[PDB]
């Protein structure tokens, strides 16, 4: 059941950004683990005397990592005369952030019809506002509401190349990289209290519960009307014998935040050849592979989507499956990406629901966690 | 002349300490960029609830990266039962340091016969104490003053495998990258004025001056007995046409700090080489190559070192080529290790002055200013 009670017009989402120390260590890691082009920056040598703001781009995933300059380089502007690019950078709010929750996602942009019209009618139905409507050289406007925690959900229209002030990258500079990454599917927060948090979004937004089909959480999803923006958020479930993954992500995060980001493969099997080649020389890692009898309990449960040759291929790449009523989900988690237990990354592949891919085709996984602890404990025997 | 002046027996450079803000993505790229490999950790998986330290190994080379956790991981501790492994570290300095000056070196270590004796003869001396002698599991002293703005130098010194509390890191996460880095062959401040700098360090250490044989600096260099510890340190030199290149540094760093890192190579060719190879795919960026005139003059200064072949390859390469009395450097400079223009790296390798090599061989290239000057002239014609 899909009500489309988006309160505005929604198209897909737009980017993510990260706040950093160190834009330019983080990006040049990311590139190289998981496959991701430089695509555009500002930064000094754009102008930029606030921030430096350097993207990455796969297929249409864009990933924007900022950190601050010294405030003195900028001291004698005023927001009339700023030189950010971003106008709703502030140097207090940037390091606040990274001292508090280390390094992580500030912002989930979505692309709008009218972020002036999507701002005003969010905080008339609760949202609170982060950054007021800002065009940007009569091109672009954006909009910032909080989310959870200190994540801000951004909003981003266009009249008619990321956004003003920014310069694409010099070609000897920017390498082709590219893994088979192609698009966001989902971005997920971990609240303390799951209701007040869905509450306030689903008010704000008007999206609406996406229908799902002990491990430590309770979870949903909210989507927009085409379920294509998907926010899912959990809440942990305390008391239990093993400490639950939210809790833990709630005490080094110092709060709420976002847990993780799903990024859609094209062809999640040379994506993770090409991740899990560059591991231990610079790029990332993964979770712990499940025992053999996950794969030997997979033909079962899936044997009439993926041949025994494809199965065989998701033991050796360490990857989960699972389904629900009109598709198949495969998916494998990273570890976190830095220094703390914190935010991790999923990297996906959906299989049916065809019409273009119908959004959430197969779900998230959430079955993979009985299944996971099922294959562990018959593994044992 | 050397006086051999020393205050206190001093062996080797030991380590390199960068202060970050995420400690995973700088050492990931690091090891990357620069072919060194994880050799050992401190952190959440053993124990360290205060801060997370990476440490990096090429041949003698050793970085190490540490970062900060949320205080509240630690907030019942009390330095008698602390669980960080560097015990003079301190959250507040550290952030404190990383949002004044951005990624960069807070700590240069040398090793000495004896930390407390070094330390005490040091403040004895005129040094500015930061950390006190403190002995670990009675095998390892380490103390700590202040060198130049927020960097320290710190004494190391070991009664008999990096420090205690520290773990050797998995053969799986670690690959055995190796570009022919070897050991740090000079580490380098810059300050405000030059004068009251030099009188400071030589006062406390005992180091003398080292010999030498527009620019935008003057400099000087301190060295120990025999000059294998070696410690240059430059102000600018204001009022010319082009603005100097301290002068820049010190208004992006917020003050004084270390310039850059001098790294040995056994075989700079190769270096530069699998260097050159990933500046795009997330490794680190070298200064424009002087004009082709550069190495049009080569043969006249330096043909009775390096043959027509190896000239050639130094210009595919974009390396300099210096030489002093008694030997000859080749040398090349990275673009700035962060977002700042600051902190860079340069790679060398020193011909010549066998008796074992001895310090210095060479020279640090000042007089490649002028001869990358005159070749930049006389191309233009
Ligand atoms: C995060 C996640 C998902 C997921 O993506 C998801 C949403 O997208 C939306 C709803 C909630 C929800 O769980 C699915 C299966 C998972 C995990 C996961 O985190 N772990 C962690 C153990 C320690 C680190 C990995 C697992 O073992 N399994 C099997
Ligand atoms: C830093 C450096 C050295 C050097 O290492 C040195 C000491 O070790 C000790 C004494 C002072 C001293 O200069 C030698 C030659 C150099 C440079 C250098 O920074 N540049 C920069 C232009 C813009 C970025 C590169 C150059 O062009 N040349 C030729
Ligand atoms: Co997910
Ligand atoms: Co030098």
């Amino acid at each position: 059941k899909n009500p489309k009670s988006d309160k505005f017009k929604v198209k897909r989402f737009h980017h993510i950004e990260f706040w950093c120390g160190d834009a330019t260590n983080v990006a040049r890691r990311f590139s190289w683990g998981l496959g991701m082009r430089f695509s555009a920056k500002s930064d000094l040598s754009t102008g930029n005397m606030v921030h430096a703001s350097y993207l990455l781009t796969s297929g249409d995933l864009r990933f924007l990592f900022t950190a601050p300059y010294s405030p003195s380089l900028s001291a004698g502007e005023i927001k009339p005369t700023t030189t950010a690019s971003i106008p709703s950078f502030d140097h207090g709010s940037c390091r606040s952030f990274f001292s508090s929750h280390g390094l992580g996602v500030r912002a989930v942009a979505i692309e709008v019809e009218d972020a002036e019209s999507a701002f005003s009618i969010s905080v008339a139905n609760g949202a609170i506002p982060s950054s007021p409507p800002i065009v940007l050289n009569e091109a672009v406007t954006i909009a910032e509401v909080k989310l959870y925690g200190d994540v801000v959900l951004r909003y981003v229209s266009y009249k008619a190349e990321f956004l003003p002030g920014f310069e694409r990258v010099e070609d000897a500079s920017s390498f082709p990289l590219d893994y088979g990454i192609r698009r966001l599917d989902h971005a997920v927060g971990n609240v303390p209290e799951l209701g007040p948090a869905l509450t306030y979004v689903a008010g704000f937004t008007g999206f609406h519960q996406f229908a799902e089909f002990e491990s430590g959480l309770n979870s949903a999803v909210l989507a927009s009307n085409d379920e294509m923006v998907l926010l899912p958020i959990n809440e942990p479930v305390h008391g239990t014998k093993r400490k639950s993954q939210i809790q833990t992500y709630l005490e080094h995060n110092e709060g709420a935040g976002l847990q993780h980001l799903a990024l859609m493969s094209e062809d999640i099997f040379r994506t993770l050849r090409e991740m899990r080649k560059r591991s231990s020389i610079g790029g990332f890692d993964f979770m712990p592979s499940p025992p053999p009898t996950y794969y030997q309990n997979l033909k079962k449960r899936v044997g009439d989507v993926l041949s025994d040759d494809q199965i065989k291929e998701c033991e050796e790449l360490g990857i989960l499956v699972d389904r629900d009523d009109q598709g198949t989900l495969l998916q494998i988690f990273t570890k976190p990406l830095g220094d703390r237990p914190t935010i991790f990354i999923e990297i996906i592949q959906r299989v049916g629901c065809m019409m273009y891919q119908s959004g959430g085709c197969g779900g998230f996984g959430k079955g993979n966690f009985s299944e996971l602890f099922k294959s562990i404990e018959e593994y044992e025997k």
